[PDB]
């Protein structure tokens, strides 16, 4: 195997190292997988399709303009380069190897397109056209955005955007559903909690958060459980940045925030998938789980849970490695129909006051078909009212023992708008068997006499009941 020879694929480090503080995409280029034969969309402000280090996997039909109802999704060329960032994630994704241009992508064999969606205003229908685009053509879907990261703002995808997801796991792909790859959020700086965005808070995507080049947990990082895995991104100024395609046909080493992890995980699931065409949305995020790491990445909350995986809040299950990734997807079984069991908890509403906790003994639907001994993603379906929100943090604790933070304090969410049916998610009991006792915890963190009532806890379990590994 021979490496790729573009000038800036050196500075590439998070590829190109030999440190082992990378994403061990060299292992999967070597294993011969390029992303031949995918094609992933970048949902953006638009792609430079004629940049030199994209025009080479540019496809047209991974691409749409809904923000002009057109299927050319070239940006808007403005004096402060405003509409840069679809093509800075494209080439993260795919840009083309061994040109004599900038670097090279994850997936450098790969298809790359693009929907300008951000460059307008952003309702509903815009999503859901831009989610449900050529669903049978696009494997992978990169979003890097999502409702406003000032850490006061509780929203995810409506209606259609919601009935998007359902379709693309569902009928996508030749019924083995889209993958929807999302960033974990850049709220950091607000004190974001990111099960407030319901974009990554979603089964339905495959969520991602970031690393410093040293390891650390960046600035912008929200920390949340329906994070999955992380790839490195930006930190401080001592620490190196993504190195990608820029618009104006240039090329960039200040490509920073998780808005910039995503896309390079979009990459890595793109070599997994040219490994084994044949894995369902479920099954790469079963991949995911299995063969991230944790080593050397720094957090105060690693915990192991209940199958003896470490998981953080800030990271889910660690950096990806994409040469795991492809090495296991090869000989993958796929995994059972999706199960899911729905259990209401609360005989009547309980005040919150300082402190509640709940706790309810379940069998995780014994005896029906929808019994689940083997968990995927939980939710804590919650509503409540309370005076001032973002004092609230809450804790889902699992039969294994395995504490979820549903929700951290906030202290800029001054809202009374309390939870409607939120459906906070967890990913850190993946694999466990979730019948026993579940334990919710919901704590005012302020000396304020905060008050409010939890009306439901619906507790929502997904999963399968065979095809256990030893923990
Ligand atoms: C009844 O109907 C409704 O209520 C319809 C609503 C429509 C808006 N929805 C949230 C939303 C907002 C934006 C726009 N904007 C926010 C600020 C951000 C930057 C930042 O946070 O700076 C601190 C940049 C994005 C975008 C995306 C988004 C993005 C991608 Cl990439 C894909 C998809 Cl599907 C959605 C989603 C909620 C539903
Ligand atoms: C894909 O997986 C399904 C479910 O196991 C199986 O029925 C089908 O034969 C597989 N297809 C290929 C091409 O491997
Ligand atoms: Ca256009
Ligand atoms: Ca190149
Ligand atoms: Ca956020
Ligand atoms: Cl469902
Ligand atoms: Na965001
Ligand atoms: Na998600
Ligand atoms: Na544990
Ligand atoms: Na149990």
């Amino acid at each position: 195997y021979q490496e790729p020879t573009d000038p800036k694929f050196p500075q590439q480090w998070y590829l190109s190292g030999v440190t082992q503080r990378d994403l061990n995409v060299k292992a999967a280029w070597a294993q011969g997988y390029t992303g031949h034969g995918i094609v992933v969309s970048i949902l953006d402000d638009g792609i430079e399709k004629n940049h030199p280090d994209l025009a080479g996997n540019y496809d047209p039909g991974a691409s749409f303009d809904v923000n002009d109802q057109d299927p050319d999704p070239q940006p808007r060329y403005t004096q402060m380069n405003d509409n840069r960032h679809g093509t800075r994630c494209a080439g993260e994704v795919a840009a083309v190897a061994n040109n004599g241009v900038c670097g090279v992508g994850v997936a450098y064999n790969a298809r790359i397109g693009g929907v300008r969606m951000l460059d307008g205003e952003v309702t509903d229908a815009v999503e859901a056209r831009s989610l449900g685009l050529n669903p049978n053509h696009i494997h992978i879907y990169s979003a890097s955005w999502g409702p406003e990261d000032d850490g006061k703002t509780v929203d995810g995808p409506a209606r259609l955007a919601e009935e998007a997801f359902f379709r693309g796991v569902s009928q996508g792909r030749g019924g083995l559903g889209s993958i929807f790859v999302w960033a974990s959020g850049n709220g950091g700086r607000e004190h974001d909690s990111c099960n407030c965005d319901g974009y990554t808070n979603s089964i339905y995507t495959l969520s991602i958060s970031s690393a410093t080049q040293f390891g650390n947990v960046p600035w912008y990082s929200e920390a949340c459980s329906s994070t999955l895995a992380t790839t490195y991104s930006s930190g401080n100024q001592n620490e190196k940045q993504i190195v990608t395609t820029d618009l104006r046909q240039k090329c960039t080493e200040s490509h920073t925030g998780t808005s910039a992890s995503a896309p390079l995980a979009a990459g890595i699931i793109a070599l997994t998938l040219e490994a084994n065409k044949n894995l369902t949305w479920r099954d790469m995020q079963h991949l995911v789980v299995q063969t991230s790491k944790p080593a050397h990445l720094n957090a105060n909350d690693w915990a192991t849970n209940g199958v003896g995986r470490k998981v953080s809040h800030s990271y889910g299950y660690g950096l990806l490695d994409a040469g795991a990734m492809v090495a296991l997807a090869q000989n993958w079984t796929t995994v059972a129909p999706q199960r899911k069991c729905i259990i209401d908890i609360l005989t009547e509403p309980k005040d919150i006051g300082k402190r509640l906790e709940v706790r309810k003994t379940v069998t995780a639907c014994l005896g029906e078909p929808n019994h689940i001994t083997r968990l995927e993603h939980a939710q804590a379906r919650l509503t409540l009212s309370y005076n001032r929100r973002g004092d609230l943090a809450i804790h889902l604790v699992s039969p294994m023992g395995t504490r979820s933070t549903l929700l951290a304090a906030r202290p800029h969410d001054y809202s009374a708008d309390g939870f409607n049916d939120w459906a906070f998610m967890t990913t850190h009991s993946w694999d466990e068997d979730p019948s026993g006792e579940w334990v919710l915890e919901i704590e005012n963190t302020s000396e304020a006499n905060n008050y409010g009532t939890l009306t439901k806890f619906t507790l929502v379990l997904y999963g399968t009941a065979s095809g256990s590994l030893v923990p």
